[PDB]
This record gives structure tokens, sequence and C-alpha cells, in this order.
């Protein structure tokens, strides 16, 4: 509901969509959701704010998510012998020099 109630503009704004499409097991728009909110954070971050840790970082962790997004549509439509993604994951989050909320 409030899904549908945020706008498809944001970062935010295409994401559940795309996690709703993909909770619906639905993929090419999801696909696509992804990929304007990729296009969304595309423009976003590249004001680059000088960054250094900056939050084009945390918009990495955007994306990232992204990534992580993009990698469960494949788990998930996958043999699930891509089981490394837990490693993948593991280490895709552990190589994060991170926080928690992230």
């Amino acid at each position: 509901e409030y899904t549908c109630m945020i706008p498809r503009d944001t970062h935010d704004g295409a994401f559940y969509r795309a996690v709703l499409a993909l909770h619906q097991d639905l993929f090419s728009l999801a696909q696509q959701c992804i990929d304007k909110a990729r296009d969304l954070l595309d423009a976003e971050l590249t004001a680059m704010a000088g960054e250094s840790y900056s939050r084009a970082y945390g918009a990495m962790v955007s994306c990232h998510m992204l990534s992580e997004l993009e990698e469960v549509i494949q788990y998930k439509l996958v043999p699930e012998r891509r089981e490394i993604i837990r490693q993948i994951w593991w280490e895709r989050l552990q190589g994060c020099q991170r926080i928690v909320e992230d």
C-alpha cells in the first residue's frame, strides 16, 4: 500500500517495488526497477561529494544492496547451488567495514 503510496522517483522509490515484484517473484520490471534505482543513484552520488568516506559511500551501501538484491533474484531462480552466495554474502558483508543498520 504505502509502497504504492510512495512515488517512483527515489532510490528508495524504485527500491521496494523491485523487492515487491521480487516478493511477488516478478522479475523483468523489478529487474528494471533496480535499473532505475540504479539510474537514480547513478546521477546521485556522482556529485561525488569530494567523497572520501562520504555518503556516496553510503550510496555504495545503497547500490551494494541493489547488487545484494540483484543477487537474490538469482537464488531464487538458481540451482541454490549458488549457496556460496552465503559466503559471497558473508564476504560481501564482512569486507564491508561497517556499522549495524547497514
